[PDB]
C-alpha cells in the first residue's frame, strides 16, 4: 500500500504545516501537525477541557463505531517549546492520504497547554519519530508509520514541505518526479528516539564550505533551524545590523535586509536554504525588527534541522531495519 497527503502551512510564515487525517467510522477529519520529532498521535477531542478548546476540530470517539477505549492507558507529553498535553487513549481506524491503519492508538486530550489552545488551526499532532518515545502508559503504543510499515510497498515516508506553499507527505514510495538530481542517504542513530544524523558542514551565502560534523535531528514539528552558536554567529555576521536579543529570544535583523543563503552538507552533497526562507517577519506587528529563521541550539541540548532546513529538500525517512535519512534538492 501507499498514501499521499498534501500538507499546508498554517500561516504566511510557515510556522507549521497541517495535514488532513481521517479518524474513526464514519471518518472524522482533523488537521494534524506531522511531527518527526515526537511519537504520539494526539487530538483535540470531546474530552478536552472546554475552556482549552478555541476553534479546533475535535475527535468525538462516541460517534465512531470503530473506536475502543484502551482501558487504563494514559499519556502525557511535553515538547521542546514548553507546550504540553495529556489525556486517555482510544484505538480507532486512522487514514492518511488513502493509507489506512486499523487499531491505531489515538490519544485523546483531556488537557492542552495554552499555545495549543491559542492555535485554532492545529487539531493535534501525528508523531513520526521512533515508537520508543511514545508516552502512553502502561503499554507504550506504536506510531502510525510503525503500524503501517509492514503493509507499505517500501518501509519509507517522505517529507516535501513547501516554502509559503503546500507540500506533500508520502508513505510507502519515493516520488522520483518530486526532486532534482539524486537522493543522498546518510546514517541515522535511533539511540535518542529521533531521526538523528550528522551533517558534514555548512556555508554562508557564497562563502566557502566549512567541513565540520553537526549532529542533529530531522524534525518536521520544529519551525526553525537550530545550530551551534558558532555556526549561527557566522551566519548572522553576514547581515548588517543583525544581533542576538535576549529580550526577543534570539537573533533579529533589520527587516530591510536581504538575507544570504545557508548551505548544509549531507555527505558530499549540499542543500541550499535560500535567504528568504530564513525571514520570519516582524517580531511584533509593525516592527522593523525581523525574527531570524536560524537560531542557536545552545539552550536546547540538541541541534534541530526543522522546517527551515527541511523545506529546502526532498527528505526520505527510511524505516528499513537499519533506518537512514535521504536528502535531495528540489
Amino acid at each position: 500500500s501507499t498514501g499521499s497527503a498534501t500538507t499546508t502551512p498554517i500561516d504566511s510564515l510557515d510556522d507549521a504545516y497541517i495535514t488532513p487525517v481521517q479518524i474513526g467510522t464514519p471518518a472524522q477529519t482533523l488537521n494534524l501537525d506531522f511531527d518527526t520529532g515526537s511519537s504520539d498521535l494526539w487530538v483535540f477531542s470531546s474530552e478536552t477541557t472546554a475552556s482549552e478548546v478555541d476553534g479546533q476540530t475535535i475527535y468525538t470517539p462516541s460517534k465512531s463505531t470503530t473506536a475502543k477505549l484502551l482501558s487504563g492507558a494514559t499519556w502525557s507529553i511535553s515538547y521542546g517549546d514548553g507546550s504540553s498535553s495529556s489525556g486517555d487513549v482510544y484505538t480507532d481506524t486512522v487514514s492518511v492520504g488513502g493509507l489506512t491503519v486499523t487499531g491505531q492508538a489515538v490519544e485523546s486530550a483531556k488537557k492542552v497547554s495554552s499555545s495549543f489552545t491559542e492555535d485554532s488551526t492545529i487539531d493535534g499532532l501525528l508523531g513520526l519519530a521512533f515508537s520508543t518515545l511514545n508516552t502512553v502508559s502502561p503499554t507504550q503504543q506504536k506510531t502510525f508509520f510503525d503500524n503501517a510499515k509492514a503493509s507499505l510497498d517500501s518501509p519509507v515516508f517522505t517529507a516535501d514541505l513547501g516554502y509559503h506553499a503546500p507540500g506533500t507527505y508520502n508513505f510507502g514510495f519515493i516520488d522520483t518526479t518530486a526532486y532534482t538530481g539524486s537522493i543522498t542517504y546518510t546514517a541515522v542513530s535511533t539511540k535518542q528516539g529521533f531521526w538523528e544524523w550528522t551533517s558534514t558542514g555548512y556555508a554562508v551565502g557564497s562563502g566557502t564550505f566549512k567541513s565540520t560534523s553537526i549532529d542533529g535531528i530531522a524534525d518536521t514539528g520544529t519551525t526553525l533551524l537550530y545550530l551551534p552558536a558558532t555556526v549561527v554567529s557566522a551566519y548572522w555576521a553576514q547581515v548588517s545590523g543583525a544581533k542576538s536579543s535576549s529580550s526577543v529570544g534570539g537573533y533579529v535583523f533589520p527587516c530591510s535586509a536581504t538575507l544570504p543563503s545557508f548551505t548544509f552538507g549531507v555527505g558530499s552533497a549540499r542543500i541550499v536554504i535560500p535567504g528568504d526562507y530564513i525571514d520570519f517577519g516582524p517580531i511584533s506587528t509593525g516592527s522593523s525588527s525581523c525574527f531570524g529563521g536560524i537560531q542557536s541550539s545552545a539552550g536546547i541540548g540538541i541541534n534541530i534541522f526543522g522546517d527551515v532546513a527541511l523545506k529546502a529538500a526532498f527528505v526520505v525517512f527510511n524505516g528499513a531495519t537499519t533506518p537512514t535519512l535521504g536528502f535531495a534538492s528540489k
